[PDB]
């Protein structure tokens, strides 16, 4: 079989944060409430079920702004967007409610399940 | 600290993978002799420091076709490639010198230095 590099997933995930930082081959603004994220789709489509109904359908494809239901907090969204990019997931006390309805909206099924559990060791 | 999810990144990877499958939001063709390979410029920015060095210049950001140096193998571009989309090197005896130089050429180090360990146990 193939080599396995055990670590290369995770070095280009560190490499693609990195060029979301610089805004470098960005190609979307998600706008939350009052404030504006810059993303790329590919990532977008690799972790939300919701981001990955959009941007599959050729219609929705090319979009450049995405507008979130209005109801999503700014806080709540930027904790995911992070945990996109990082495998890193910064659930608190005093966000757990909010990141949890925001992964719910964005179709991300593995985090909800997390927030549940944290719900129930907390 | 942040909790961790450790399958994440490579979740994500094969998701990117599976989007180059589709042809969906790639944005280059590689053309390597007399063939043709689309990609993620992001995908090969995090992974070769040729594709990092041409796209972060301004100047070649948007370029959608690269012909590589018509010395370059199909082939072993083809495995650099699958590499950078699944963590899995496919190195032969049939193929190791083609690959190795490859990468030197598309400056992936822990790939040159792999080949090295391979010939050395070889």
């Amino acid at each position: 079989s193939q080599i396995q590099f055990t670590r290369h997933a995770s070095d280009v995930l560190l490499n693609l944060n990195r060029l979301r930082s610089r805004d470098i081959l960005t190609d979307v603004v998600i706008v939350v409430s009052r404030e504006q994220f810059r993303a790329h789709k590919t990532v977008l489509m690799a972790c939300s079920g919701l981001f990955y109904s959009i941007f599959t359908d050729q219609l929705k494809r090319n979009l450049s702004v995405i507008n979130l239901d209005p109801e999503i907090n700014p806080e709540g969204f930027n904790i995911l967007l992070d945990f996109m990019y990082t495998s890193r997931l910064n659930l608190r006390e005093g966000n757990i409610m909010a990141v949890m309805a925001t992964a719910m909206y964005l179709q991300m099924e593995h985090v909800v399940d997390t927030c549940r559990k944290f719900i129930k060791a907390s």
